[PDB]
RNA sequence: UUAAGUUAGAAAGGGCGCACGGUGGAUGCCUUGGCACUAGGAGCCGAUGAAGGACGGGACGAACACCGAUAUGCUUCGGG
């Protein structure tokens, strides 16, 4: 997602796309152990995707204070 | 044929010269790096955790470089 849609969505909202992610990655992990992964860009992405996230709650929480 | 005399050549190897190679990195060209200064900047960082490090991060080894569980990168504002 790029951020402009991250930062439409409610920060619970955004918490469960991070969880949601983080299950991705889990699975893709194991896919390449295992030895059953095609797509390998797709790990790097979603790295990504969950530090875009993280970086629109921080920059909310400051704002409130 | 006999006798008495003279000399030559000989290379196991070696010496000198020449021809042809090997080894080894002088010499000549070259510059990625230095040395001495000049004219301006700037002359401190740290408990909101410094200087310096350890350990880690890539699809696939080690190392350098970059980064820190948001880990070979995240957001924004500009350039291109």
């Amino acid at each position: 997602m790029k951020a402009n849609e991250i930062r439409d969505l409610t920060t619970a909202e955004i918490e469960q796309k991070v969880k949601s992610l983080k299950e991705e990655l889990f699975n893709l992990r194991f896919q390449l152990a295992t030895g059953q992964l095609e797509n390998t860009a797709r790990i790097r992405e979603v790295r990504k995707a969950i530090a875009r996230m993280k970086t629109v709650i921080r920059e909310r929480e400051i704002a409130a204070n």
